């Protein structure tokens, strides 16, 4: 799973914006821990069946993947919150997501972007087009629910809703969202 | 402390080197972990006064400066331990030299080897001699016993160690080392 590796530079800024704006919209601005987030997330908790959003950073989804074991208790978050913190304070937004990025588990044995652009559509990261690049960003969250290769439909949906984030936070214009939502 | 980065291609090899034969001299071929290096700790640990040798690898180094607080406990050196094989499954060598040789504490407020570069010799990592280079080398295990700022006596010393492990291990040959050791 440390098979291929890609600098940040050579990552496609609609890839790095996907994630962005499907994950931690904040990431850029906050130290690690994002406050309003898990508000946001505890509001549209109970206001939309007592659980929705994700409150976790992409950095405390770093954090998560570097321990060994994979407990999930409430320390457990714990200690991820006080990684991500010290990883925050030793190394800048652009390392940490190129670190993330390539690390990120997005199915079919597939780790990175890198990897993935491979797996799922024989390309390499930069030469994604929007709506693969929304793909990916897609898989994160649940890679064998939403699967593109046997679970076609919940992809595609997903696909379109990372496609919608990305448009709602400015990063792709309504003609490139048209035009992405329809590939 | 996120001041300077830079990335392991432009990172001298004699800098690369000098941490490598003092601090981790298997660093390449283990896995996080280098039981050799522990028995070789303890081997010249009561054949040299019931203690010598570090046993640590730099990967446990990176490791143990990812946690916020600095405690120093047994569960402590395997949490880090643990983390540290994590993270050789996540990342190759090249990248954990990158990262580790970048957060390292150097002393007088220098973080990284770029930092270090400029506080001590006014210049970029990429600048430097092999001298300079192993004194940096010398610092990790101590900042402030071998700062060349106030103790120069002992980190000339421990300067000239490194570039004899640096010879050892073959890094340099005999006509470099000859040199350095006089600079």
């Amino acid at each position: 799973q440390k098979r291929f590796y890609v600098s940040i530079d050579k990552i496609p800024e609609h890839v790095i914006n996907a994630f962005v704006a499907t994950e931690d919209r904040n990431f850029w601005h906050h130290f690690g821990i994002d406050p309003v987030a898990i508000v946001r997330a505890a509001i549209v908790n109970y206001r939309a069946g007592r659980i929705a959003q994700g409150g976790s950073t992409i950095t405390q989804q770093l954090a998560k993947n570097l321990f060994l074991t994979r407990e999930r208790t409430l320390e457990r978050k714990i200690k991820e919150a006080l990684l991500a913190i010290k990883i925050e304070r030793t190394f800048d937004k652009k390392k940490i997501m190129e670190l993330y990025l390539n690390q990120i588990y997005l199915g079919s044995g597939a780790y990175g972007v890198e990897a993935a652009a491979q797996v799922y559509f024989g390309k390499h990261v930069w030469e994604l087009s929007l709506d693969e690049a929304a793909l990916l960003a897609a898989l994160p969250k649940a890679p064998a629910k939403y699967n593109p290769f046997y679970h076609p439909e919940r992809a595609l949906q997903r696909r379109n809703l990372v496609l919608k984030r990305m448009l709602e936070e400015g990063y792709i214009t309504p003609e490139q969202y048209e035009e992405a939502v329809n590939k």
